[PDB]
């Protein structure tokens, strides 16, 4: 059981994290830097910020919204 | 404009903003799953399965960067939306 | 069923809403004024709470899927 | 303190925090405990209230706070 602060630092360093308290299964977060996104996103418009994604239960890729439940929780772990 | 009306404008591909925001010249824009897949990827090597995105809403922020838009309670409840 | 815009007005009118597409069951949203804080210790906005799958009350944070979805229903 | 994880610990101890990089000036966050919330709202004594983070905005409005991803990743947090 990691705090959100611990999970956050690990996410910053390129690891994947998740909460056991989430309802959906097999989900996780991953962080992409501005440089990574400048290459990955080919759809035209220039400069991305850092974006955290959540791989969801249906295996789709979404933007992760930091819920208060998530940020206050201490049930985080590393994939 | 309510947020419900701003959402309908977003789903039509146009850009929306709140006057009550602090940062200037910001706006939201929506990219669909099909749009995000178009020319997506590092382009070197092959995925087992092509990534499938959900819809993503971006915000063009006051420093002219592109971020993921987190819908705030203030945003969602506000009545000060407009089209760019 | 309902759009998020419709769910928001139902919330403002004192009813409870949820998405049928959520993973967790037995959850819902409800809205109150934050002016209940005035007695503690400014313009008070409304607050959207979530009653969670593990029976807690938190301040709700919409995902992008939540606000784009058309599967909202009334409790 | 600097990171968001540190700011959350400051919030939990009852102090106020802000980001110097925010566009709005003189804003801050504060956290109310389950006990304080149940007393204020009249329910959730234990369905039980959790903690809730609020924001006082630059226009003097009070809302439940929603973190942006930039907020959570930022290192410019400070104590009021
Ligand atoms: N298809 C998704 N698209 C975007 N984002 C998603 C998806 N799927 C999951 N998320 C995010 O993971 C968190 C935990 O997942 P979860 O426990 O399974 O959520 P849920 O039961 O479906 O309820 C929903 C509430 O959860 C909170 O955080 C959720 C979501 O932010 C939110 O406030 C939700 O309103
Ligand atoms: N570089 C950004 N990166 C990501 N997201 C951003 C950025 N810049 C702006 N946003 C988003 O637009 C909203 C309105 O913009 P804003 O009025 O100028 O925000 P603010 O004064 O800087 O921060 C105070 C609070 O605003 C709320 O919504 C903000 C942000 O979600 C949040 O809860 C903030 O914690
Ligand atoms: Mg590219």
């Amino acid at each position: 059981k990691m705090s959100f602060g611990e999970a956050l630092e690990v996410l910053k360093q390129g690891m994947q994290v998740y909460r056991s308290g989430w309802n959906g299964k097999n989900m996780f977060l991953f962080l992409k830097s501005s440089d990574a996104l400048a290459s990955d996103f080919g759809f035209g418009f220039p400069v991305f910020g850092n974006i955290i994604f959540i791989k969801t239960a249906d295996n789709k890729i979404h933007a992760w919204v930091p819920s208060q439940t998530d940020v206050l929780a201490e049930d985080w772990d590393i994939v």
